[PDB]
């Protein structure tokens, strides 16, 4: 009987040793399997494939227990969608834009682009192991698995239209921000001291307003306590002024003929606007912003 010998995991951390048979599909040894985002399910053993990492399903509890500490979630599609996600994400261009990883525009990835940009200069301590690790791999310039994993996570096919402020919502869902508070105290003189505090991911989210100090001077008239690494401010998209060093990083959106499309703008010496591999730099910026990121110090 001729065989080789493969590795299978789920989680390309604890790797298992089987010996297949050349004569069998994958699918009919272990099932649904995939290499690097590829279904090999239906395929039956290549010489070339000997002492490669093949992703299988969880079908036994030592599989669901490795799954389950890595990527923390017990859906049981989330494999098979994190592999079709890989197989397209894989095949995407990264290129380095001011020092930050960006992605070339396919599959209508500019949200995906602009948030993988914005993730790069916050501070953010994700709690799976799946994506603190695809994080650190990202922001070195290897961002495939880290695209792949977030259109998991947020149960978003390639292709599919996305919105920046969903996504960055979604993974600051799966991010350890208990310390984060954002105390509220109403401006009245007749109701007295009404004070109520926001803990956790609602303290780096404001909807309504993209300016910092307008938000911190008031709102009835609210005055506001905000304690967190970065704090993310969104609104309808309009007409807006960036002025250089008043923020960190911004989402613009345009919406030409109903087909939207996102642009990157930092505020570094002077503002870049990242727009997947094109860069522009400009003293001065005006657009249609959606998304503010101011950070802590
Ligand atoms: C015309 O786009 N309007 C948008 C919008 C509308 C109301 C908002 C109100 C807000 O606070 C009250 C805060 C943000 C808001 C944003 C987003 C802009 C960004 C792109 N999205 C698209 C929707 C699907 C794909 C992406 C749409």
């Amino acid at each position: 009987v001729r065989t080789i010998k493969v590795f299978t995991t789920v989680d390309n951390i604890n790797l298992h040793t089987q010996v297949v048979d050349m004569s069998m599909t994958y699918g009919q040894q272990f099932g649904p399997t995939y290499l690097d985002g590829a279904d090999v399910t239906k395929i039956k053993p290549h010489n070339s494939h000997e002492g490669k990492t093949f992703y299988v399903l969880p079908n036994d509890d030592t599989l669901r227990v490795e799954a389950f500490e890595y990527y923390h979630t017990t859906d049981p599609s989330f494999l098979g969608r994190y592999m079709s996600a890989l197989n397209h994400t894989k095949k995407w261009k990264y290129p380095q834009v001011n020092g930050l990883t960006s992605i070339k525009w396919a599959d209508n990835n500019s949200y995906l682009a602009t948030a993988l940009l914005t993730l790069q200069q916050i501070e953010l301590k994700f709690n799976p192991p799946a994506l603190q690790d695809a994080y650190y791999r990202a922001r070195a310039g290897e961002a495939a698995n880290f695209c792949a994993l977030i259109l998991a996570y947020c149960n978003k096919t390639v292709g599919e239209l996305g919105d920046v402020r969903e996504t960055m919502s979604y993974l600051f869902q799966h991010a350890n921000l208990d310390s984060c508070k954002r105390v509220l105290n109403v401006v009245c003189k007749t109701c007295g001291q009404q004070q109520t505090t926001l803990k956790g991911v609602e303290a780096v989210m404001y909807m309504g307003t993209l300016s910092y100090e307008q938000f911190k001077k008031g709102v009835t008239k609210y005055l506001v306590q905000q304690e967190s690494p970065f704090v993310m401010m969104s609104a309808p998209p309009a007409q807006y002024e960036l002025k250089h060093g008043t923020f960190t990083c911004a989402s613009e959106y345009t919406g030409n003929y109903q087909c939207g499309h996102y642009k990157h703008i930092t505020s570094k010496e002077t503002l870049y606007c990242i727009d997947g591999a094109l860069l522009t730099k400009s003293s001065e910026y005006k657009g249609p912003i959606t998304d503010v990121f101011y950070k802590e110090n």
